[PDB]
């Protein structure tokens, strides 16, 4: 499906009933609603599932904008408005979680519950990016820091992401335990056939809140995380082992620090947890919605 | 662990933080808490899990009793009382569901929620045993009816179940889609080394509420089903295809007739759904409990 949004368009996948609660599925970099393809059918029995492609991603429009975090904020807000969604569960990964947290902070009453994984938080130092404390994960964590430092460097970032397509070709498969089939990988490639098309994919790592910068995003996410910590709505945190942005020991501590946040351990997993754990995530989210709906207002 | 119950004892598996809500896992014929072994670890993070072995099953005592449905009721009540459990979620399959429905009918305030599958219901005619409307299933359903009619026949039942051990050796593996490993099958055999020890296994099919008989169980399960249909507590129904006691079409209609009952389709499955869907069931139940607990007292 397609929705007109701010003079452009956003593509979205939709499934479920009509009178069911809405669940918005929010992808990150460099994915699209494609990543939820095997999860949607497991949640559709209990909810009206809506999975937008972020502006510049998947089958959405490609306007000549900056593709900064606040650009995605604006386009997602306009999409929510266009679709007439007045409240929803949020299910999110990667930059999807930053969008979810910021949305929940501004509109606390909108959120029925938040299910999240491999999420973004303000990172005081580069050592906080891919922070982990177990064996051969440090090789992988340090490399991830080196690659992302370069992504954030003028000229270098352009060469890696726009020219060499490294986020699609390396980082993505790098964050999935199993090897995708050709037919599963192809829809990740099709939105990005050219250097210019890859502008949003380069913009996102330059938005990551690291060592206080970019300051506008860093401050907004500090604020969003304060609101999350004070929030009362149901939460579900998924973690893989060793994970990427979120290590198991951190996940445990983080979930315990919040109000009403359950921790679900998935097993072997990196960044793109949906591709290795579609069944487990789908079944968990579906049970969770069913339980909340069974005791919610009525 | 072991608890003294009515002059005998019941074995039970226990896992999870003991300040968490309790979940009681109730197995049926001819199984034990063994059947939950791959589900417990998935529910443990959100609940204090208690999985008893029914009297005469698993590692429980083998007292000199009839092992009728109401013997199980009395022993399970006495177990719950001994453990000091004042409310619980219930997760149940087979005769476990009959005990669950009956407990819920008598003590609905005890029931935090009920997750169930392949459940027993009053069956007016033998055609309601393994009831199916699907052409290709009719042969299988008729074969099932033929064996259970024999189990219920004086003399013949004893030869099949006590002498030849057919419930353990044929019925159990017959209701699992995969083939259990030798190490997974062994603990299903060890409770039943002798014809004498198999008395509870023979008692159960003779308790099934078919064509009005035995009248006590039939009437109790008639009332319990009316209670279930009116009940307001959260419920989850799991189904397999084709299932055994519950067909997919029936599950759908049944779930829809209930209040606050979500339907979870597992895919290919017969009667002992835990052995084929441990991860899906565990993940769903854990999510459901997490969701209910997040919205409870507040
Ligand atoms: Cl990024
Ligand atoms: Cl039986």
């Amino acid at each position: 499906r397609r929705a007109p949004v701010l003079g452009s368009s956003m593509a979205y996948r939709e499934t479920g009933a009509q009178d069911a609660p809405v669940v918005l599925f929010l992808h990150g970099n460099p994915t699209s609603s494609h990543i939820w393809r095997n999860i949607l059918p497991l949640v559709s029995p209990v909810a009206h599932c809506i999975a937008p492609d972020l502006i510049g991603f998947g089958q959405s429009g490609k306007p000549d904008i900056a593709y900064r975090f606040f650009d995605h904020v604006r386009y997602l807000d306009a999409f929510i408005e266009q679709r007439g969604v007045t409240s929803a569960y949020l299910v999110a990964q990667d930059w999807g979680t930053a969008l979810a947290f910021h949305l929940a902070a501004r509109r606390p009453d909108f959120v029925r519950g938040l299910a999240f994984m491999e999420f973004i938080r303000p990172m005081p130092t580069w050592q906080d990016f891919h922070h982990t404390e177990v064996a051969e994960e440090q090789d992988h964590a340090e490399a991830a820091r080196a690659v992302f430092r370069k992504f954030r460097t003028p000229g270098e970032g352009e060469a890696m992401i726009l020219e060499a397509n490294a986020f699609v070709e390396r980082v993505l498969p790098g964050g999935i335990v199993r090897k995708l089939g050709d037919e599963e990988m192809a829809p990740y490639r099709t939105p990005f056939p050219t250097p210019e098309s890859r502008r949003p994919v380069l913009a996102f790592p330059r938005e990551l809140p690291i060592a206080g910068e970019p300051a506008d995003v860093y401050e907004a996410l500090q604020s969003a995380h304060a609101a999350l910590a004070a929030s009362s709505y149901p939460k579900l945190l998924f973690t893989g082992e060793p994970g990427a942005l979120v290590s198991p020991e951190f996940a445990e501590r983080f979930a315990a620090s919040l109000t009403r946040c359950a921790l679900i351990r998935l097993g072997a997993g990196l960044h793109y947890l949906q591709e290795d754990h579609a069944d487990a995530i789908g079944r968990s989210v579906a049970g969770w919605i069913a339980g909340i709906e069974a005791v919610r207002p009525q």
